[PDB]
């Protein structure tokens, strides 16, 4: 149980973790989260993704039922966190910090659909950022930094963390604004 935070040098607060806690600098909350607002570290659904993992339509609630809110995407859905490409840093916190395979990171492709639902076309499928957790605990907050690729204006970044001793992964939604 974890989500994408800013509480210290995270460049980007997760869209579920925004349902909670107000973003730094501009105190923006995103709205009608349903049940997950309450526990944002709970967006958990099945391992695997891109080839098996929640299925499309699914992606950002990663199939819970506490966090079907979170599937619906349109262009003033929800609250965009400034981003640049280049270095960055992402950060996690977890609340039960379990034993971890790895973090991914994706990226939506330039022209992805920001007013369909999320699905795999939407993604480059091919992470831009992995970091390894040797199937030990992490510490209770974390930080990885990634080399984040070009985009102009509203992406969205899919951070997975995927627990190194189950058959379930933790999906983050991130909905991010470059310039233009
Ligand atoms: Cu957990
Ligand atoms: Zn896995
Ligand atoms: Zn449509
Ligand atoms: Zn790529
Ligand atoms: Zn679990």
């Amino acid at each position: 149980h974890g989500y994408v935070s800013a509480v210290e040098n995270g460049v980007a607060e997760g869209r579920v973790t925004l349902c909670k806690f107000a973003a730094n600098g501009t105190g923006e909350k995103n709205t009608h989260c349903g049940a997950i607002q309450y526990e944002p570290q709970s967006v958990e659904g099945p391992d695997g993704f891109p080839v098996t993992g929640p299925r499309d339509g699914k992606i950002a609630s990663a199939e819970s039922a506490l966090a079907a809110a979170l599937d619906e995407q349109t262009a003033d859905r929800w609250v965009k966190r400034p981003i640049q490409a280049g270095p960055q840093t992402f950060e996690w916190t977890f609340t039960a910090n379990h034993v971890t395979k790895d973090w991914k990171y994706y990226i939506t492709k330039p022209n992805w659909n920001p007013n369909q639902p999320l699905s795999r076309d939407a993604f480059d499928l091919n992470p831009f950022c992995v970091v390894e957790g040797n199937m030990v605990q992490p510490p209770k907050r974390v930080s990885h930094e990634c080399i984040v690729p070009e985009r102009e204006g509203y992406q969205v970044i899919l951070a997975v963390w995927d627990v190194g001793d189950t058959a379930a992964s933790f999906y983050n939604v991130i909905d991010v604004k470059f310039d233009g």
